[PDB]
């Protein structure tokens, strides 16, 4: 019974799951004057090519669209990764209002919402061992401001009334990820947690430096998801996002000068 609201909101997850306070805990707050530039990083890959969409799912706190992840289909490598990570799902954090909606900030500024693509790592089977290991994970962060449309956001958009509800599924394929990249894969990267409940800290952090846009319409029709079931009381699908969390021992690498 964790989530956004006043009485069992983020402040609140620490009671039953104490690593909340951890010492690696997502997301943060990027600092780009103290984040140090790494030349030994390589570029980011991004190969998605062969990615097999299959499903969208309304959560209860975000919707999900998830892919076939037993092939290397849909992979992030290089970067500061070793070895392969496979996507399995991609979600979105976003707000009530423009102003704020992303999880990780940069200079303290919020964006609209924020994507993140979630891949594991293959040398661990399967995502729940992934999970359990300080290397697990690899979330391909992206920030979305409102100005101009996205046109490869549109087709997940429009299916949204099709999920509005908690547990509400549908058919998702075909579906092209590469559609919701921004040009430039510059990045930060840190190692971070899980920024929902169970909050593993299993994370590595890529953070893209360049937004994509979405139309104020586009993000108009998240906040008509709602986070309740069907048959209960309407609450709209706002502000699911989790506020930046002590960086503690940890240094921000940039990509790029
Ligand atoms: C092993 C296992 C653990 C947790 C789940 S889960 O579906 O209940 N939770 C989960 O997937 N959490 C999660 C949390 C945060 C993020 S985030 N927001 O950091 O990208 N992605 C996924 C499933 C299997
Ligand atoms: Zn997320």
């Amino acid at each position: 019974h964790w989530g956004y609201g006043k009485h069992n909101g983020p402040e609140h997850w620490h009671k039953d799951f104490p690593i909340a306070k951890g010492e690696r805990q997502s997301p943060v707050d990027i600092d780009t004057h103290t984040a140090k530039y790494d030349p030994s990083l390589k570029p980011l890959s991004v190969s998605y090519d062969q990615a097999t969409s299959l499903r969208i799912l309304n959560n209860g706190h975000a919707f999900n669209v998830e892919f076939d992840d037993s092939q290397d289909k849909a992979v992030l490598k290089g970067g500061p990764l070793d070895g392969t990570y496979r996507l399995i799902q991609f979600h979105f954090h976003w707000g009530s209002l423009d102003g704020q909606g992303s999880e990780h900030t940069v200079d303290k500024k919020k964006y609209a919402a924020e994507l993140h693509l979630v891949h594991w790592n293959t040398k661990y089977g399967d995502f729940g061992k992934a999970v359990q290991q300080p290397d697990g994970l690899a979330v391909l962060g992206i920030f979305l401001k409102v100005g101009s449309a996205k046109p490869g956001l549109q087709k997940v958009v429009d299916v949204l009334d099709s999920i509005k509800t908690k547990g509400k599924s549908a058919d998702f394929t075909n579906f092209d990820p590469r559609g919701l990249l921004p040009e430039s894969l510059d990045y930060w990267t840190y190692p971070g947690s899980l920024t929902t409940p169970p909050l593993l800290e299993c994370v590595t952090w890529i953070v893209l430096k360049e937004p994509i846009s979405v139309s104020s319409e586009q993000v108009l029709k998240f906040r008509k998801l709602n986070f309740n079931g069907e048959g209960e009381p309407e609450e709209l699908m706002v502000d699911n996002w989790r506020p930046a969390q002590p960086l503690k021992n940890r240094q921000i690498k940039a990509s790029f000068k």
